[PDB]
């Protein structure tokens, strides 16, 4: 394949130019102000999104030189999603911005990884920071504030997350799903969460969601690894004589097993599916007693009182009402345990808080708890079309990941004024010569762009909106819906301190690498 | 793939041309003196219709971007008629104002988002003056008089349904079918519809109406899931070599059958289609064992004298005249079960109606009987060639879906006067700010566009005719086809409530989400 | 796919370019003097043909806009063809005239739906008063008179087709084949025809006629359904031994004996088809009992002296000398039954004749003697080559089907001057307004067309001879081939009503339909 080189200015001038209208695609959306964006899909309607991630993906262009730029600003967009979940926008911003400045500051004797070197101190000086200023997250209040602030100021979305995490815990599971009704709608589904997956791809029965879901399925359990045929024959007699499916949670199953199993699903059509046995040593029995108790079943290869698996009964075998697993993870939801014995093992829980003062003890008998007792929340996001619940969506998930983050770690102010208080943070490094100079000077100068685009989108002068803000005290900033110079804490306008840090680091460690090339090699174009 | 990528006005003014175009080849076809469309068909005569959305979805553009307009209308059209079954052109024109205000009224300090909310609750408001407005109905004529305004002023095909609506309940089920005479009959056929959609979409054998037409097909029931491919195969050995369609009733086919299924049907020629069980459980029997003696067949699966689907041999397996099976419904008419059985069937029943007192139970009997005894009702429209009974079937289903509206909720004023007068339901509303102004007044101009589209597709002027509407009384209204100002009750100019609450809700809902844009991203095209 | 979306006035400019286009190549057929047309055969000679729906179906336009005018002409002249089977080119121009009337007729205010609903009226005052003006056919002379007008002045064809009638009688069977010789030649046939097709397209054993032919073939009747396979084992066992071919009527046949047979007929080779038993109840023994005596054979399963199916012996079996059998009828030509219980059953069915006088049981008795007795009469067109020969056996088609409609119905004075003494007609009705009187005024304009197309053929001016005709008595006309005003009746210038009728309803409830379109859609090409 033959091959094309460039060679200095014009290679940069391509890639800016590829930048410039990514980035100025994607900008469009940002801040309580921001509009939508229209994507053509090929196999039906037009797809309506705010998020920039989104966005980004799907621009490519038809030059060989622009689509490089495009493709380190798609990456940047990516990880920042990824890693944070929230925050794609300021991510793409400040790459712009760095990218930018960078490409302005090559001269004949800069030395561009020295100036690499100095943009990363100095992001690590700012994240060190940040870190410093940030504070807990203590009430529901600022959870709802979380919640509508990442939903573009939608209160019924941060009122509905609020009293989900409420009844289900601020670690409970929340999943969304379009919905067949005008409103929003909250319901509460008993469950518990085990962080075990599949064992094998083979036990799937959908081609959407990637996921096995069983309903009405026996529960079958064992401390101690399935390795005899004959230990596991006479229970899939049992499921399939009853017409039900079977869920195997053991400690781990052999090859002859799993291969038996594939083959009775695929063949006879048996819904059998198997997961590894959460937990180690005292902490997965206990976890086997608490779904035995809560299902109604029992435990199988217990010392005290064996029961061995080649005369399992149906009455030895839980019952649940819908199971669902996918790779990561998998959940039983509705159990047909006894009450009494449920309240039995909750009590003797309790008893065993108060017995011993350990962080590992108190920590797991917290999590069986939470486990035998919260339960999961679902969310079903209303509309009249498909792209405005899409849309719709699109900004709850945004909101549960941002809470998600507020929660893990603590809080900032919002509206770009978190990374404006970090600039004189910058004012105690010491440069080791003047390209470190160079970029620390750059990187100072970038961290007022997330400000000024806000202000920009709400149709005001960006500059003399962050020059004001910054003459302010320290808890003053600006309110771009209302036009107005509030208290940020007192009106709810906060941010997880993650999704900042996180962006801020994907784009300098993205955009400075990016900053110092010198030539290009892209492939000619075909016919 | 490569795209373009386009800013600004530019994109809003293609996007408005696609709308502008495809609204105007609609509203043509709105009124009583409105004309119809010639849409080309490639396997044979051109389809002449007067039908809203059959029109819509037939208009693609060669141009990128005014395609997505197109594309957003036409779903409008589609979710409107999916919704209530009429009422398609009110909303297309609603969409096409919206969308027009929406795209006039942007500017550089405005907020489309705050203008979308406020055109939502504007629509809410008039919405709810709508339902508190709205009136029931209580006498034949009054069905009559809304099946001849819904069929274009057609007296006899109001006439045929009120007759067949008194013959069969107002709760009964009404088909329709193409006459092989020059006029209108109506005929009494004993029947089922059991509520259930099919399976996969590969079964369709027809191109027009996306549905499963088979005549003379047997009838295959198995109360527990078919997974086997043995298990299935003698079943279609008998339908192959009987040369006749098949009909499979099940509770579930999973990848492997269904993988058969539609290779041998693809492949082979097969006329076998499979759809879901309906029902749950001891109802789930119930109705399976209702369908069993209806067709003279079989219940397999069942735990009380098993039979196996492995050895089915053809008298245990049903016969049916005719089957109808959509993505939503599915019947079988004319089954050939004996009628002792039935009978006996039906004394059991009525028995067992007698032997508990309690909602659930009364309420399952009295649907099996219904079922088992009411029968549908066909009706079979007249004409020369096949276009003229294909517009014939098209008003005549337009009246049906418009009578069974008006049946489950109420009546008001027809020829656009029911939205006029909610245009003073507005008034009692205090906007937040600018843009909630700016959205109430876009939907008060918004509201006063069918009447103008009814007035000048009779060839006078909108404007004067709504200007004395308004100032006239309340039950004062203008009759398009006598161009005289008269009672709207009296003459029974009247449509139901939810088509109209429909269309309006729809048509917002999507031209407001449109309005908010600001980049549009189209793929390149191709050579 | 893209597509092409026409406004107004060029639409209907484009369609009636297409309609004028065919109609003018379809209308220089008609009448006396009219000329014939040559279309290409890509396979061979090319056609020369004088009939309208022939012409007419091969025209096929490159433009995408007048191919509409294209097929809606094709489905009107396909329409009168399949009904009548005769005026497909009166049908042509009576379209064309509407046509062009009503896009004449459409202004602003015009309402194109109002023209419809007066042209229907009209169309069904003119066949009213055409059905009172009708008088029935007597004597030979008529039916010569009109198969010599329908084949194109061919007095011989007339002859020909009034000998096969007398022969055979007025309700015969006549069928035409192609000649070997220079001449026409008429031969009578003995056989018997019972109205009731095959049970499965399998049985067919040839490629062109989709018809089965066997020679010499056995006959087995049966009064009830066929059930056991071993009541027909030995009956294909005998069939094999003899090496003749076996047709069997019974009832019905159940899927596993149609199985069997077709897995015999295709593996082995034997020569069976099933056919469905005529007539129901007494009918169907009579005609099973008829059809035996005829054949020399026995009907199995009566309650009289039973003889059952599975002891079947050769001399059981009637023999038939040939079968042809298709989808919707079948022929048993020469039985070899014995001449003494024909000669009998004639005389008994003669008797119960005059026993009882009711018209069910007279028709049937009718219907048996003519099975019995008339047979089957076989044309054979000549000629040198295979154009001339087709021409020939196109309009000998044409003659018979006239004949058989002028048979069934009335008769009218022919040369189009039945539909001129048919516009008095028109001055009798009082239209609603002022479009039914627009629709009224088009149908009385357009009802002069067939004279003056048919004098213009001929060489004079159509509106002098029309004009001159209306000024004469009742009985007088034109006689295009002579040149002279002669008494119609008298010499014999006649056409069937029904003919008349089926092409007015069929053309103008198109043509009006067609009339009332404002938007044209149609796919951009392809290159
Ligand atoms: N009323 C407000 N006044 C001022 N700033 C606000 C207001 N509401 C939100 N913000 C700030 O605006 C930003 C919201 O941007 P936005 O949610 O559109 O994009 P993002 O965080 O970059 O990521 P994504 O596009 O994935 O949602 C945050 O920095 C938030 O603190
Ligand atoms: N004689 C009349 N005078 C005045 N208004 C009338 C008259 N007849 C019907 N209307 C009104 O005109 C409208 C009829 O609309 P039309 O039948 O063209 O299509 P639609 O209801 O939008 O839906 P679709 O095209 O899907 O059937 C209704 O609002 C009806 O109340
Ligand atoms: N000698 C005649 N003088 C005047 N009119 C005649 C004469 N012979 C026949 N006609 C009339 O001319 C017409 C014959 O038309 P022609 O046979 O060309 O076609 P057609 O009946 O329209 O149908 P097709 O083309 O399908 O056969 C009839 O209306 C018939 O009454
Ligand atoms: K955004
Ligand atoms: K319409
Ligand atoms: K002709
Ligand atoms: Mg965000
Ligand atoms: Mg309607
Ligand atoms: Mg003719």
């Amino acid at each position: 394949a033959a091959k094309d080189v460039k060679f200095g200015a014009d290679a940069r001038a391509l890639m800016l130019q590829g930048v410039d209208l990514l980035a100025d695609a994607v900008a469009v959306t940002m801040g309580p102000k921001g509009r939508t964006v229209i994507i053509e899909q090929s196999w039906g309607s037009p797809k309506v999104t705010k998020d920039g991630v989104t966005v980004a993906k799907s621009i490519d262009l038809k030059d060989k030189y622009k689509n490089i730029g495009a493709k380190l600003i798609q990456d940047v967009a990516n990880n920042t999603n990824e890693e944070a979940g929230d925050g794609t926008t300021t991510a793409t911003v400040l790459a712009r911005s760095i990218a930018k400045e960078g490409f302005e500051k090559i001269s004949k004797g800069a030395n561009p990884v020295e100036i690499r070197r100095g943009v990363m101190l100095a992001v690590d000086a700012v994240i060190a920071e940040l870190k410093k200023q940030s504070k807990p997250v203590t009430t529901p209040e600022e959870i709802a504030q979380v919640a509508t602030i990442s939903a573009n100021g939608d209160k019924e979305i941060g009122n509905i997350i609020s009293d989900a995490m409420k009844k289900v815990g601020r670690k409970g599971v929340i999943t969304v799903k379009d919905g067949k009704t005008l409103n929003d709608e909250l319901e509460i589904i008993e469950g518990m969460k085990f962080d075990r997956g599949y064992i094998s791809p083979y036990f799937i029965n959908t081609s959407k969601g990637q996921k096995c879901e069983f309903q009405d399925a026996y529960v079958l359990l064992s401390e101690k690894k399935i390795s005899s045929i004959q230990s596991i024959v006479p229970a899939l007699e049992i499921a399939n004589a009853h017409r039900k499916p079977l869920v195997i949670i053991a400690e781990d199953v052999d090859g002859e097993a799993l291969s038996t199993l594939v083959l009775n699903r695929l063949k006879v059509g048996l819904q059998v599916v198997a997961v590894k046995a959460p937990g180690f040593g005292d902490n997965r029995k206990n976890q086997l007693k608490d779904m035995a108790i809560a299902t109604g079943g029992a435990v199988f290869g217990e010392e005290g009182l064996t029961l061995n698996l080649e005369d399992v009964q149906p009455h030895d075998l839980g019952k649940v009402g819908e199971v669902i697993v996918t790779k990561d993870d998998a959940m039983l939801l509705k159990g047909k345990g006894d009450k009494a014995q449920i309240e039995k093992r909750i009590q003797e829980i309790i008893e065993q808080l108060d017995v011993t003062t350990s962080e590992y003890e108190k920590e797991k008998l917290n999590e069986r708890l939470a486990k035998l007792s919260d339960g999961v929340a679902v969310l079903k996001v209303g509309g009249t079309s498909d792209v405005e619940v899409n849309e719709k969506k699109d900004r709850v998930t945004d909101a549960l990941n941002a809470t998600r983050a507020a929660v893990e770690e603590g809080i900032v102010l919002g509206g770009g004024c978190a990374l404006l208080r970090c600039i004189p943070a910058l004012d105690s490094l010491t440069p080791a010569n003047e390209d470190q100079k160079i970029g620390i000077e750059i990187i100072k100068r970038t961290l007022k762009i997330p400000a000024m685009t806000i202000a920009k989108n709400a149709g005001v002068e960006g500059s003399l909106i962050v020059e004001k803000i910054m003459q302010s005290s320290s808890e003053v900033g600006y309110d771009a819906m209302a036009g107005d110079f509030v208290n940020m804490v007192e009106k709810g306008i906060i941010d997880p301190t993650k999704v900042v840090r996180t962006a801020l680091l994907d784009a300098a460690g993205v955009a400075s690498l990016l900053t110092t090339a010198e030539v290009v090699v892209t492939e000619i174009p075909k016919e």
